[PDB]
């Protein structure tokens, strides 16, 4: 079933819902962004209500919670993208087919890393786009150029994989996931430098 | 929600089940195969019982069944692979990031053949050191499809002015399909593994 904080979708399966500034949900997401991006200007925040992406994500979450025998497999991370990818992500999520720690989709711990113009490319009017993403990072190891999946947890058990890779395991600043339904885009932040 | 005909797996999540010649299950697969591969001989057929792959597959099938207009979204297709790939496929399914370039490319995804003869070629089902060839029988969510193009990394849109409303798969020929390409995870469930030889 669809999370409690969602709003009614009149029997539809997809909706982008603008948050009211100063209400609790808006303040919580705004604070995560302004922790490292307080010099920027927030035009709006939208909640992504994608029923199909949510269902597929929650399945993979239940599966990861069984496989790893604990429930700290999920992290809140950031993803900067160009305005032309936004409609695709809203509808179909992150696609690795669209890379120094591997050929997957990249998420940042800090909004400031996602805020770089090379990730959240400014459009004509200077508008920049960053997602807040639920990511199933699960059990992770250091990444390396050319990975197509995470490496195995043991060379003698070649099909038992890590869930994600990172730049640095003691102190991660990015995570790379290699499979379709391992990230759910929860909020879109429209903002300017 | 695991199928009732599956072997009980105690509390384990994966099992390869050897089928018995003379079973309807084994004979329907042998028939589908020998229809185009009458010169080869089947060593065995195993049923792939992968709980996790099955769940994620059945969620995608329910979504495509809701999305499309009462369509028949699922076809049973073949996929020849090398011995080295078989443990990965059994466990994790078909990964487009690992796919070969096909000799006639209609997109960058995972390829599935209508006819066992196509999959039976040494280019796909590479003979192992003991001369065994491997081909999967695969449930594929082909849905609504179009003729693909070598450049595709996702299916094309139905309508260029609505870029995110996609076809489900592509084919070589919409009038006589012989290949399908899929571009997403959990859109194909590997149901049976056929081991065979010349
Ligand atoms: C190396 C790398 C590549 C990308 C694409 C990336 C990051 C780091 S952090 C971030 N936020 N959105 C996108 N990205």
């Amino acid at each position: 079933n669809l999370p409690e904080h969602w709003t009614d979708m009149n029997h539809q399966l997809f909706c982008m819902v603008q948050l009211e500034p100063g209400q609790s949900e808006y303040n919580t997401i705004k604070d995560k962004f302004t922790r490292t991006c307080s010099s920027y200007a927030i035009e709006k925040i939208e909640r992504i209500q994608n029923a199909f992406l949510w269902q597929s994500y929650q399945v993979k979450k239940r599966q990861m919670d069984i496989k790893n025998d604990h429930k700290n497999n999920e992290r809140l991370l950031f993803h900067g993208t160009d305005a032309d990818s936004v409609p695709y992500v809203n509808q179909h999520g992150f696609n690795r087919s669209c890379v120094s720690y591997g050929k997957g989709t990249y998420f940042a711990v800090d909004a400031s890393y996602s805020a770089k113009d090379t990730y959240s490319k400014p459009d004509s009017n200077g508008r920049k786009h960053m997602y807040v993403v639920r990511v199933l990072t699960g059990v992770f190891t250091k990444g390396r150029a050319g990975l197509v999946t995470p490496p195995p947890k043991n060379p003698h058990n070649p099909t038992d994989l890590f869930d994600s890779v990172t730049n640095n395991t003691r102190s991660p600043k990015l995570f790379v996931v290699f499979f379709d339904n391992q990230a759910y885009p929860e909020y879109l932040i429209t903002f300017t430098a």
